[PDB]
């Protein structure tokens, strides 16, 4: 499935994923595609931050559905 | 009354407020809640940026209406 | 002089820097405080979009002064 990853300034990315990923999958797909280690990325679905463990599936992470990319410090 | 805020990461919050409330106020409120600045927060209802010294009534503002925090950004 | 620098999220990062300073020395800076390179940084003071070769006395960045980092 096709999901949207929006940053602030509101550049959007596609991604092609299955519901059954896992989060640091999404953010290493993230990588491959805009180089920015996963370490420095924060995800976000409907005001929830995303857990690295997870699945899509376990937010309810759709077709067509928006998460946003945030950067993320190491002291976060 | 209540109105809701769609923060910038798809939170939505809930604040109390008077139709006689400007939008200062409400930038303070959200402040108070969220803790973004107010100088961070620009605020839309039906596609239209809020001005600071208006109130709440003066955009026909009801009780459960939806604004829309977006990124304050200016080319230059 | 210290310049604060400000997520959207909620974070906040102090940097020691000079009015002579450069973008680009302020986001090497910013990259050793944490390890967001620059090239992945947007730097913003009061709405401006901050560019490379510009100081911070051309854009009036005083001490104290807060700018937004994002991605």
């Amino acid at each position: 499935m096709q999901i949207f990853v929006k940053t602030l300034t509101g550049r959007t990315i596609t991604l092609e994923v299955e519901p059954s990923d896992t989060i640091e999958n999404v953010k290493a797909k993230i990588q491959d595609k805009e180089g920015i280690p996963p370490d420095q990325q924060r995800l976000i679905f409907a005001g929830c931050q995303l857990e690295d463990g997870r699945t899509l599936s376990d937010y309810n992470i759709q077709r067509e559905s928006t998460l946003h990319l945030v950067l993320r410090l190491r002291g976060g």
